[PDB]
């Protein structure tokens, strides 16, 4: 029997399974990884510790994961994200997983930490992050386990006071020397998000970045597919299921057009409406512009749109200011890693009137109302079901390949305790791994043509300042 | 005084010319900004740039804001086919050396190439701005020939390197000892345009014979990502309307890459109302091409399919004699790469063509299907119109002012070396920022807190080197 899990519930595991099975069809990048490295067990002795959106595309990346020899323990990095069938899957495949659709904040700290407690004993040796909330932990408990724990007691917000009790928790009740333990074996962390691997380079280039990262982000089959593709099919869906509003004729507000924000924008578009767009940077600004989207600050959005979504990765974009001069029922949402895109915090002494799950009806003093998305969360995760399999599958192959080159290719020390990024040769194994299903005949290049543009044959085909 | 030191078609065309010039200035404002900001400062004052680019009226607003800032002037055009008559009429006419014809031989095209190092008043040039590195490349093959290798002169290839190997001996020949030494120690630096150019200085780079500083204009961000992408989408279209007349919608068109020509030549295509397949190599720019509905075939697949074929590699042999064989009666086939090996037009001397107007072709086959044939293969966009649009033009033909003045004003320490350089995010963002007012943009500030948040300084640079936008 197997008990060493938290999910919603467990009778929820033959719907998860049959959801994965579909999703392995869509997501030929892993199972081609599973067939050629299974044999090879390039992951056994590996305890990856995962923290990620407990989806059922993730399920299938755990199980590439282990059928390469790894064992796991998982949770989801949002508190609204998981989706309680492919948890049970999981569980009831036997990996140890804590994840709960409308878990607590509580809650969610308290499952991150589990991660860490390993089955047999002992802790991980490597972990897969999303948005670097796990790396975090083990980099906060060892910052103080070492003595500077000033900044333990110098909180400014709900989340993270919650967080800096869950470390002085974990120094009270765990043996001398945990974080360092944990510190001392893991022997790599794999980042998949734009937030996570700015705390990476943040920690980096202080110089106290305990182990070797790969940004996984920074593949060309992530950053220029996930991220852009991704949101453009998963933003309205979230927005659909939220709210059911016809998009046609309907004027939308993006905040950002960096990868999410250019994504956010042609979601919004494809759909029907005509999409304004803010920006800090001249050159995206441009970009926003030649494409024929006006480019506006939120100020001026804020009494004329429809739908706002922020897609910056920063904070404070839509203020409560902004909310107060918003069109009656105008629905806002947020596609950033973090919930302080919106002003979440400065509404909670208005009237909330749930409407269903993840989503809300929010009234001021005048009588307008704005309707809010997952109380301002990922709202393709809250609100729908992610991004889908066959997008999601390229990366997660480069999360597996950087498990491996971090777990097995690490003897000669190649990965100091600094920030990487996988080979274009990897990067470009990565796309030619999904080019069947999709139907691509890739062209061949002969040898006079390869040295005509300075190239081999088998490639890579671009420099490494190349942008796609 | 009268001036007489130019080649153009018509010198009565500069009042049209003019009269297009001064449109233009008002579609560019990064280049009319930069002659406000640096006009009076003077910085080429003592530059002598010598101009190897497409002799448009674009080109033409360039000349002059470099003639404003200082510089002293000669140019050519990089093409065959790319200049627009008016717009070298009007340089001219304005006493700026200029020697650029629409469908000038391949002969004339490389002696006036050499008329750019002989300067009025006497010496050499200083400076050297191309596209594509044609002028690059023959003070190279003379300084390494007038330096003792004398081998690869004796080698032709095609029929545009016998021409160009025949000038450079010419040159050996008529002018004095030590010509090309002299003159490639007086090359302060070299700004190069285009994709295929800075393949070539590059591979220079890399053997160590890259004579002087040169700075790779391309790989701006505010170029590579603008001018060729949404260059391409506007004027590869042009050029075919306003060589066939064709109707798009309902068609079925090929384009060979997707890079960022490619992308945007596809691009082009898609929204005048074809359906689009593409060819690639690279897998990464093939799934993005898939990931955008395109079909994703081969120029084999595509050849007995397709109703228009636009080559768009920057490589060789890409739609050859059997793909065209293979072709429907009368598929439009053109190419928007650098240069026009891209399709086998060698080949196609063969069979009998039939001229229909100025750079449009009737190609008949033995069982009598037929091909058309724009601008001989060269440049479609700029042969069958009338090149990229104004505006996106600007923001290139901004960095090339910037890298002038880089290299010719900001290099007394030798802070550029012997080596291929791409300009500083931060020139990046100012081009960008220059054209902002124009197309309407209002740019939002951060806030102090909102700064330190993301990692940047409320100005900028906004972005790592590393990223892509
Ligand atoms: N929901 C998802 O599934 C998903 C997927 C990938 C990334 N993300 C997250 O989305 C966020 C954005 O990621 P990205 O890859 O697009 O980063 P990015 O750096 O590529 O783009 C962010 C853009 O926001 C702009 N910006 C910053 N501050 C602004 C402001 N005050 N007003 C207007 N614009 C501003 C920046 O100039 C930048 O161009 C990150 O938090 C990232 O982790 C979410
Ligand atoms: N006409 C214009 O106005 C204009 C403007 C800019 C650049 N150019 C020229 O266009 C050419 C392409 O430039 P780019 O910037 O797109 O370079 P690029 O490297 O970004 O794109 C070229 C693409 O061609 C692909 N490719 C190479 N060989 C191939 C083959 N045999 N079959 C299919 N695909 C193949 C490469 O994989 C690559 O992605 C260059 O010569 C450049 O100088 C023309
Ligand atoms: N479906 C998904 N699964 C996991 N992480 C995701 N991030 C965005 N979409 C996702
Ligand atoms: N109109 C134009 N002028 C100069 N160079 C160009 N390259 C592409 N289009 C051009
Ligand atoms: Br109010
Ligand atoms: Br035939
Ligand atoms: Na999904
Ligand atoms: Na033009």
């Amino acid at each position: 029997g197997f008990t060493d899990y938290i999910v919603k519930d467990i009778a929820l595991a033959d719907f998860g399974r049959k959801e994965i099975s579909l999703a392995e069809t869509e997501m030929p990048g892993l199972m081609a990884t599973r067939e050629e490295y299974g044999p090879k067990q390039p992951l056994k002795g590996a305890r990856i510790a995962g923290s990620l959106h407990m989806t059922i595309q993730t399920a299938v990346l755990i199980e590439t994961l282990a059928a390469l020899g790894a064992d796991i323990r998982w949770v989801s990095c949002n508190i609204y994200s998981t989706q309680d069938h492919a948890a049970a899957a999981i569980a009831a495949a036997g990996i140890p997983v804590f994840a709960v659709k409308g878990e607590t904040l509580t809650e969610y700290w308290d499952y991150t930490a589990k991660l860490f407690d390993w089955h047999g004993g002992g802790t991980p040796n490597m972990i897969l992050d999303d948005g670097g909330d796990a790396t975090m932990l083990v980099h906060a408990g060892y910052r103080a386990e070492q003595g500077d724990t000033a900044f333990l007691d110098k909180p400014g917000s709900e989340e993270e006071e919650i967080f800096y009790a869950l470390v002085k928790r974990l120094l009270k009740e765990k043996p001398k020397g945990w974080f360092a333990e944990i510190a001392k074996n893991i022997k790599g962390v794999s980042e998949e998000t734009t937030t996570g691997v700015h705390r990476l380079y943040e920690m980096a280039n202080k110089g106290t970045l305990l182990f070797p990262a790969i940004n996984v982000n920074d593949s060309v089959t992530k950053s220029k597919f996930d991220n852009l593709y991704g949101c453009r099919e998963s933003l309205v869906d979230g927005i659909r299921r939220g709210t059911d509003v016809m998009l046609s004729g309907k004027v939308a507000m993006v905040a950002g057009f960096g990868d999410v924000g250019k994504g956010s924008a042609a979601s919004l578009r494809q759909a029907g409406c005509r999409v304004m767009v803010s920006e800090v940077d001249p050159i995206c600004a441009l970009q926003a512009a030649m494409e024929g989207y006006e480019v506006v600050t939120m100020e001026d959005a804020a009494p004329r749109a429809d739908i706002f979504v922020t897609a910056t990765g920063n904070k404070d974009i839509i203020t409560i200011e902004h909310m107060r001069a918003m069109k009656d029922r105008a629905i806002v949402c947020n596609i950033g890693h973090f919930d302080n895109e919106i002003q979440i915090a400065s509404l909670r002494n208005l009237k909330w009137t749930n409407i269903k799950p993840q989503v809300d009806e929010i009234e001021f003093p005048d009588k307008h109302r704005i309707i809010m998305l997952s109380e301002g969360r990922l709202v393709n995760l809250g609100n729908a079901m992610g991004h889908p399999s066959f997008v999601m599958s390229a990366s997660f192959t480069n999360q597996t390949l950087a498990q491996i080159e971090l777990f097995a290719n690490n003897k000669d020390s190649k990965y100091a305790k600094k920030v990487y990024v996988l080979p274009k040769t990897l990067d470009e194994k990565v796309a030619r791994l999904h080019l069947a299903k999709i139907g691509v005949k890739l062209t061949e290049l002969r040898k006079d043509q390869a040295d005509y543009i300075g190239v081999k044959q088998e490639g890579p085909y671009k420099s490494d300042h190349y942008r796609y």
